[PDB]
Order: structure tokens, then C-alpha cells, then sequence
């Protein structure tokens, strides 16, 4: 039922989160990142914007898989410093009002028990409108952080990543049954302990009694995202996901990428719709054509090739030391005029995109540009919603449906096994 | 140099926090805790009495010790549900300018690392308003949320304690030295890697290679709340703490107390000033002293016993089977005029208590008579203060001091020992 696409920003809370070096253009202010109020005007351009959401994503690591210097990472802040994004995420509550507010917590870094109460919390907070990309890796550094040798094997992390939402589908669903809140001031009963349950869990990795501690929040389960691209993490995001992240080159790899999920949802039991392949992407934009390739000059400048080296060559391995083309691994850049690119991303819908996942080679300036320029071209040609719906994050991204997740969703299984 | 009273609320995210069943009062509030607009109200309230600090309590466990079933946690809110306080702290950020903003966090609940990175990110975010107080503790339920059969015993609740803070000091104040930020894009160097260190720590439970993913935010460690009544545990917070909560039942036991703490500050090398004894209080105010004994008894009816026992019975192991004088264990009533309750405070100020831990039996109620009639008095009184003073939360209670702690703190100690 919804004929709109999805409209996220895909944003990190560091000073140089894509177009690595990009924090040095004189025209940039992301080296204010540390403070709530730069974030503010760029939460709030996106509201302006009709944005569905706003992404934070999150690490808990640095490492120098370049050389054997880690030097260049903070000479050119390359994902360090991370801050917190749940943290930023209730600081913009206030300051939004319809944006959905997402973020990246992995496995690692915070227990299904205390993660699940955070979530609840942020969800009863928002009103409805937290987002969660489901991480389950994290770099080598991220695990000598929490003391462990070394990684779990690749494919152990996604089993990991199951128990995991195992135990948080129980607290957010099972624990608490319906209309366990009654809050009856006269009869002098808040809450109907016969419909609070433990949920004993048992396994591999974790164990946990419960009962979760929060009353049930509007979303119960926040909105899930996962950007899973391997073969044991597409499967993953094919089982839970609302919206997974991806990153194909052309269209045609779009229709292929779409084909492939479409199999895979219909073995994990859910519908064609149940879920939005979301694109990574990024803009420059003017009244001419001429305009925007002469923007992308000025821009392109302070792109700095061996820090974008550095990010290749630990996540490929291979130890680089056009070349430039390769920040279309992270995002597809379109530069060009509002007509120009709202004509190139139709390609992309018609080939299966749901949703640009939109990141920033300057900040405000990119997230400005495509709310000021592209946003009202996309609304004319009934691309991009005119105002907001109300309601939850997810009673937003899918119009008809309930507040809730769907029947046909691994949560919902959940739903009082315990009574 | 503080010569006024420093005041810290003392409120929970959860139904009914402190006068146990008092959230039955028609007239009371606190079953909107769930929103984030009952906390504005609170918090607002809260700044307009030019408090110093909110303060957010915080299990991660309720418990079944009362009898036959857990059922009266449930009907009663007896600290259920429980919602996560970091997260309402970072969301008042926005709605607070002055106002410290304070939270229990557990060892059992975070890690070290992440714990730090939130902190730190929370304290960029409110601009250096952050407390924190520190939690050994846990109930059994606790233990079982987090796959652990049993409490590990009291003495090594602080032993592990003091690990937790050997890490958390490493990384806010160790690994990154000071001119570590540049942010010189003429130049293009973010960060000076020759002062920022990995902290390498391996020690009983914990291994944490770091580095620290934050910038230095301005207090650096957040400011130290500690509550431990014990042997153990008074020894940490007089080796740890700038503020200790303490439950003195009369300025006699002030006085012994207060005595008790500056050998052991001594001791733990530290200066008589460089630590707060605040005290646990609730004030019910009236224009006569009719009035005030008169609202005394319109409350107290909303006072349930039972619950009162159930929470007494979590703490102290035994389940049961005057009795309303058990509230003496948690905070210290006065009832009366404004002249009073300024009066009576004088005496405990007079025996030691450089602060008061105000805690709520309704609310907004509580802090809005507190606010209204109680503090207008203590300024008149020079025993509060008319107007607050510049800078962070550990500037606010330390007049003339420095935005980060002193080198007789045990946080100092990790300054520059990587470098
Ligand atoms: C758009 C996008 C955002 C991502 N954000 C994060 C993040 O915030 N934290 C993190 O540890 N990993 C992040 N990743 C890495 C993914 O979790 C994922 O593991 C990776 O793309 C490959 O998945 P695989 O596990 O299927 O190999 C992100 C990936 C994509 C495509
Ligand atoms: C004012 C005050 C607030 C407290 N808040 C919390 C809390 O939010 N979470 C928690 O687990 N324990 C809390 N405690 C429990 C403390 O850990 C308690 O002082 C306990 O006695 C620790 O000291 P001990 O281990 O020496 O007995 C609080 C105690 C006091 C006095």
C-alpha cells in the first residue's frame, strides 16, 4: 500500500563518517559532531525534508589494518572518534517530532537484557519511533574491548545474532501479555501480574530469567533494520528485517539483489512486502548540470585517497599503497539536477529500491541540498510523501498496518508462549 | 568555598518509586512516567528551584522475596516496571540548560567500555552535566537477567568495583592526553595519534585494549555519586565519590557519620571538602502548620504497608508475615511551615550534610511545594543558591575549581601514564 519511497539518512556520530577526508572542506561543520546542536539542524533539514528517518550507525573499534601505523585513522578521523548513538538518539527526541530516530547496536557491545531495556525505554520516549539496524560483527580492536581474543568464526556471529533476537523477542512480545497494564488507581492494581511472565531463557551464549522490565511500548519490538550482504547475513535480514541496507552498483544489480530477497522471505515465511531493500546513495545538485559537476569538483578536493585506502584495506584486507571511484562501494553518488536525479533514482525503484539510504559528503550541506533541491521535484512526481502519516515508525514506512509486527514475523511467535 | 546546600531530586523511572503505593493518589502523577513530557514537567520544576541535580535510580531486577508469589510488585509499582534512566537523561538534555542530570548505573548491567563511551558522549551532549552514580549491587534476579546462578558475595562486589573504575579512569582520563583534538583542516590533522593510547588493561575480570572512543568531553569522568552504607562500601565512596547519598536518621547520626567519613577520606588521601554528604529527605510544606500536618494525612492514606514490607523484604532477604516509621530507611521526613523545614535543616547542615537527596511521595507535587514555598526561604537563608554559576556540574558543586578533578583523585592518577 505505500506508492512513496522510503527517505533515510545514513549518518555516524564522528566527525568523518563517508567521503573519507571530507571533514577538512572549509564549507563542512562535522567536526561538530560532539555537540547536540549541529546534529539538531541536521535532524531538523530532514524533517523539513518529510524524511522517514535518520540512521546513526556505531563502532566500538579502531584498528590498523593498513601498515602497521594506526596513525592515519585519527590524522584523518576515519570512524574515530565514535560517540554513542542510542545516547544521541534520546537527545534528538525532543528536538523532531515525526522523524524516526535509528540507530546501530551490535551483539557485543550490550547484553539482549539491558539492550531490550534501552530499546523499550528510547520506544516509550519517542513515541513509537526507534529504529534498530541489527549488527552482529564489529572489527578485531571491538572484541579486545570486551576482553576476547579474537573473532568468532563469520558464520557463528549469525548464529550468535539469533539467540540473540531470541532472547529480545521474548522480553519485548512474550513476557509481557496483553492488557497487563490496568493502572487502576480505585481497586488499587497497576499492573495484572497473572499476565507478567519469566522467560527462563536457556542456550549457548546467553541466559536470562526476566520478566523484561518496561510496559509494553508502542512499537513493542523497534523497527528493524539489517544490512546483511553475505550469504548467512542476507539470510538473516530475509528472516527479521523491516528494511535491509544495501549497496548495488547499477540498477540491474538491484533487480537481481530484489529477486534473491523475494526467494529467501518466502522460506522465512513472509510476504513479497514484508520488507524494503533500502539503497545506499548520495547527491550533489543544481539548477544546471554544469552547477552540480562544478560542485562535486569542490567537494571531490578534499577527498583524501590513502584514508580512503585505509577503510578499503581493513575491511577487503587487500593493502592498497579509478581508485577515486571506490566510495561507490559505500554509497552510489548521482550529481546532477533535481530532474535528473529524481529521472535516474525511478531506474532504481523500478528495479526494487524501497528506500535511499542517503549519506552525507558534507554536512549540512548534502542532507540541505537534497531537501531543498531534489525532496520537492520528488513530491511533484508523487515519489516522496507530502506530510507525515501518524503513528509509529513502522505504522509509517507500512501505511495499512498495525502499530505491531506482522503474524507472518519471527516476534510475533513470541506472543504469550508463556501464558 | 560552597557555602549553599546542593540539591539533587531523588526520583526513579518507574509508577511508584519512594512512599510505596502513594501513586493510587488521585492527586499524584507518577503513572505518566512512562512519557517524557510527566519528566519535563518534573525536571522544569526542578531548575526553576535552581536545584544542582536530578538524580535517576535504576535496577535491573525485581525479585520475588516477599512470601508465597511476586504478585504485590506488580499491583503496587513496587520499583516495576523499571525503565532505563540513561536514556530519559539524554532525552532532557534538550529540555534542561543549567540542571544536572544524574543516573544510577550498575557494574553488573554495562561493560566498562561501552558504560565509558556512553558517558562520555552523554556528557559532550549535555555539555558537562553528567552524574554518575556508581552501583556495586544487584538483586538475584539481576544476576539471573545477565546468566549468573547466584550473587557473588559483598566484599567482592567492591573488589570488582574498583576494577571497574581502574578501567573506566583509563580511558577518560589516561588514553587520551591532553591537545589530543587539533581539528586544523588548513593543516588537516584531527587528532595527534602520539596522545591517544590504547589502555592495555588486564587485570581480574576485565581485558580492555581501548583506546577510548571519545574526545575528551569537559568533566571527562562524570561527576561521582556513590552510595555505599557498608564497611566495603563507605570505604569506596570515600575513595571514590565527590557526593555520597547517605540515609542518617537524626543530625546526631549526621555528626558520627560525617566524623566517621573524614578518616577514611584522610586515609583515601583526599582533602575534607573534596567529598558531599547528602542527605535522603522529603518535605510536605503548608502556609500554617495546620496545613502542612493536614496534607500530611491526605497522603499517607495512599501509603500501603504492605508494599512498604515487600520492598524492606528485597533488600534485607526476609519476607514478613511503628511499622509505618520503616520510610526512616530511605528518606527523612519534615513536615511543617517553610520556616521549619529551613529550621530543621540548619541542624543537619550544622552536623555535616552538605546536601540534601530529595526524594518525592507525589509528584509533581513533592518538588513543586518544595520549589514554591521551601526554597524562596533557604535563599533569604543564604542556604541556597540565588542564581546558577558557570560551567560544568563538577564546577557547579566545586566553586573555583577545575572542570576536571583534582590530583588527589584517584582518576588523576591515569593522566598521561601512556605516554
Ligand atoms: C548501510 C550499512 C550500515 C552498516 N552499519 C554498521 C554499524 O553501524 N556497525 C557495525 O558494526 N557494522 C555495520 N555494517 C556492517 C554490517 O553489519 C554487515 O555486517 C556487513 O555489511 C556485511 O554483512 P555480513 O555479516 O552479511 O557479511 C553496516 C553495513 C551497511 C551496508
Ligand atoms: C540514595 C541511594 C540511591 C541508590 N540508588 C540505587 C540504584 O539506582 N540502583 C541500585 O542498584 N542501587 C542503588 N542504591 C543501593 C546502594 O548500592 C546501597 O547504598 C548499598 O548499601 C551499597 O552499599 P553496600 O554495598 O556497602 O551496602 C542506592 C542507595 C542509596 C542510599
Amino acid at each position: 500500500m505505500r506508492d512513496t519511497l522510503v527517505l533515510n539518512a545514513f549518518h555516524m556520530n564522528t566527525v568523518c563518517h563517508m567521503y573519507d577526508g571530507g571533514w577538512r572542506n572549509p564549507a563542512d561543520r562535522q567536526v561538530e559532531f560532539a555537540t547536540l546542536e549541529f546534529w539538531k539542524e541536521v535532524a531538523q533539514t530532514l524533517e523539513r525534508g518529510f524524511f522517514d528517518s535518520l540512521f546513526f550507525a556505531d563502532v566500538m573499534g579502531t584498528d590498523a589494518a593498513y601498515g602497521d601505523s594506526w596513525d592515519i585513522y585519527a590524522e584523518q578521523g576515519i570512524h574515530f572518534p565514535m560517540h554513542d548513538a542510542a545516547s544521541l538518539v534520546a537527545a534528538l527526541i525532543p528536538h523532531t517530532e515525526h522523524l524516526g530516530l535509528t540507530f546501530s547496536s551490535s551483539v557485543i557491545q550490550d547484553h539482549p537484557f539491558s539492550f531490550a531495556k534501552r530499546a523499550s525505554t528510547l520506544d516509550h520516549l519517542s513515541g513509537g519511533r526507534v529504529g534498530w539496524n541489527i549488527v552482529t560483527g564489529g572489527t578485531i580492536n571491538a572484541s579486545q574491548n570486551f576482553g576476547y581474543d579474537s573473532l568468532v568464526p563469520h558464520d557463528e556471529r549469525y548464529a550468535i545474532g539469533e539467540e540473540y533476537m531470541e532472547v529480545v523477542y521474548k522480553l519485548w512480545e512474550g513476557s509481557w501479555d496483553e492488557g497487563a497494564l490496568v493502572a487502576d488507581k480505585t481497586k488499587g492494581i497497576y499492573a495484572d501480574p497473572s499476565k507478567i511472565h519469566k522467560i527462563n531463557h536457556r542456550g549457548e551464549r546467553y541466559r536470562v530469567a526476566g520478566p523484561h522490565l518496561t510496559l509494553p511500548s508502542p512499537q513493542r519490538t523497534p523497527f528493524l533494520f539489517q544490512a546483511g550482504a553475505s550469504t548467512a547475513g542476507r539470510a538473516f535480514a530475509s528472516r527479521h528485517a523491516e528494511a535491509t541496507l544495501v549497496l548495488c552498483l547499477t540498477p540491474d544489480s538491484m533487480r537481481v539483489a530484489y529477486k534473491q530477497m523475494q526467494e529467501l522471505l518466502a522460506a522465512a515465511g513472509r510476504a513479497s512486502d514484508d520488507l524494503l531493500m533500502v539503497q545506499g546513495m548520495s547527491f550533489i545538485v543544481g539548477s544546471t548540470e554544469e552547477e552540480a559537476r562544478r560542485k562535486a569538483e569542490e567537494q571531490d578536493q578534499y577527498l583524501d585517497v590513502d584514508a580512503l585506502a585505509a577503510r578499503v584495506s581493513r575491511d577487503l584486507g587487500v593493502d592498497l599503497s579509478k581508485v577515486k571511484d571506490l566510495p561507490l562501494l559505500y554509497s552510489i553518488r548521482i550529481v546532477g539536477t533535481p530532474e535528473t536525479i529524481a529521472d535516474e533514482l525511478t531506474e532504481w525503484r523500478d528495479a526494487g529500491m524501497g528506500g535511499i539510504n542517503m549519506a552525507a559528503q558534507m554536512l549540512p550541506g548534502t542532507d540541505a541540498d537534497f531537501v531543498d533541491y531534489v525532496v520537492p521535484e520528488l513530491q511533484r512526481r508523487g515519489m516522496v510523501q507530502h506530510e507525515y502519516r501518524p503513528g509509529t515508525l513502522r505504522e509509517k514506512v507500512f501505511p495499512g498496518r498495525d502499530r505491531l509486527l506482522n503474524e507472518r514475523h519471527p516476534a510475533s511467535r513470541y506472543r504469550g508462549i508463556f501464558s
